[PDB]
């Protein structure tokens, strides 16, 4: 008996979000995609017949590599009122990966319902249209919502990653640098790095094809799929280690000696030529941003999107959450 | 520059294997597929324009998952001696996965080369065509080539799954048992556990559309989408941990009120009614396995295919040679 959960619900509605994978939902009259990784796609496909109600570039990725019937697909603006099935509902930036939003569902009735979607929680979406009414009910991604969970800020890591890659290659030109990668995200960090050297980033024709499909501007211009022209490459995340990256390094011909690889996860694992940094890199909120946005949008009611299989899991972020209310007066 | 590695070329000839990934191979004649792991179809898609050479069930992967053009695919019989590019090949099965092949060539001017792709050596393949003449130089998969990597046999594997699973829903007629899979592979040890259960395998539409692929004789009373009229289903690899299984018993929505799973990496991690199993699963020759191939086999010239990325991997691995050649007197 497949059955979608609580948490993928919009109370009030017939809305779903991110929910394709148990096969038709009862009285589901609209679904909703917050963005285009697998755990929240999984089940989409070219059989699949409903409307599906997404970003611009969340839809260009359903189609050109799900193969999404076009004519099912309803891509929405960011940060404008749109109308489905009667019901207002605003797409929020989420700060997660390319096309990911979160949704902002205006009721009929006057109950106003945030779905974070995956979310990592950010100062500027204090600027953003949840400062404009009150929000009563929140679907919070959970996923680091222990204070066990502390990380640099976005800027942090890829201004770590400019200057380790910009002084690596200061002391040998010869020198390569490779980004590990699955099949979107790290765009940020990566063309950073291309931009402070100097240089397009190389990699396959597949993840070429992916990157068209971002809206990113002038994209031609950052990126190449000759490979031995730039100094930076993509590699498949589980190629990054020394074996796939000696590998790499052969594979180049000589063109470059050395190799200087990031993944996400300081001080780098060294052999001979080859070093790997692990950085702590993420597209979810820290506790503390999780902490602080919460504190500031002052829900009447959360409900937990990830890591509710257990009691003690459930209950101790709601503890949590009685905590932050309590400090912050609401 | 991209460059094909020494170790993907066939001496003598314009052939490569697995040489996907480097654009126009310069000289290449003919390309082979030895099996569909990513790490070896990586480059071919539907701009593919050069004949590949493989098995039928490769060939119906790479025409159904990866697009490649029908007219430009060429599956040959196992067992069976072919001509290709006026050159006699055998493709014999590799005991990998679905489709995996080692390949034969018969060098017109005498010299007989194996190619093993990946494999896992089996007394079986000493009663193969290998048996019926001389080889001279042999690829080698060499993935566990040191003596640390021993592991049980797949019966042994096998025979572990079926009793455990038969004992916990006998213990518990209304538990779950979930295999953890990627795209292929684990066939037979799901196959048995549904068997010895007398159960379907569920899952979803993709695997199942995946594993007609497979020409597995009467596959469809073998497998089902209607995943709650079965005791067995099948879960991506990772999803096996207890967060995604706690969420997988939510989505059957009480059908089932235990799940036991495997998993390849014996003591299962118990958390309340989830139990994980990891199983000593492997699509490759163990140290032992390899050693005996390779001493019945008894070719001039053996050429390691993986772990060749330093100077010190690759001469460990000639020393082994070397003192098996000792032991078994060629
Ligand atoms: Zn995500
Ligand atoms: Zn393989």
């Amino acid at each position: 008996s497949m059955t979608c959960p609580f948490y993928k619900k919009i109370p009030g509605t017939g809305f779903t979000v991110d929910a394709f994978q148990y096969g038709v939902v009862e009285g589901c009259t609209a679904y909703f995609l917050t963005h285009f990784h697998s755990d929240h796609y999984a089940g989409l496909s070219k059989h699949f017949t409903f409307p599906v109600y997404c970003s611009e570039i969340t839809g260009n990725l359903l189609k050109n590599k799900l193969h999404v019937q076009e004519q099912y697909i309803h891509p929405l603006p960011l940060d404008t009122e749109c109308i489905v099935n009667g019901v207002k509902v605003v797409l929020l930036d989420a700060n997660h990966c390319p096309g990911a939003v979160m949704i902002l569902f205006y009721l009929p009735n006057g109950t106003v319902i945030l779905h974070t979607g995956d979310f990592r929680a950010d100062p500027s979406m204090e600027r953003s249209l949840l400062a404009d009414q009150k929000v009563h009910m929140l679907y919070l991604d959970t996923t680091y919502c222990s204070p066990e969970y502390t990380f640099p800020s976005q800027q942090e890591v890829i201004r770590f990653a400019i200057n380790t890659a910009f002084e690596a290659v200061t002391l040998n030109p010869h020198a390569l640098v490779v980004c590990g990668t699955y099949s979107i995200g790290k765009e940020k960090v990566f063309l950073a790095i291309a931009d402070v050297l100097g240089s397009k980033v190389g990699m396959s024709q597949e993840k070429y094809k992916t990157l068209q499909c971002l809206n990113i501007p002038e994209i031609n211009s950052l990126i190449t799929t000759d490979m031995c022209s730039s100094l930076v490459h993509l590699l498949p995340m589980m190629q990054i280690n020394f074996k796939g990256l000696q590998s790499h390094l052969k594979k180049c011909g000589g063109k470059y000696n050395q190799i200087l690889a990031f993944r996400p996860t300081v001080i780098p694992q060294t052999k001979g030529n080859i070093s790997i940094y692990g950085i702590p890199y993420s597209e979810h909120s820290s506790y503390l941003e999780m902490k602080r946005f919460v504190q500031w949008l002052k829900p009447q009611k959360i409900i937990p999107t990830v890591n509710v299989g257990t009691w003690k899991s459930r209950s101790t972020m709601e503890k949590y959450f009685r905590e932050w209310k309590l400090e912050a007066g609401y």
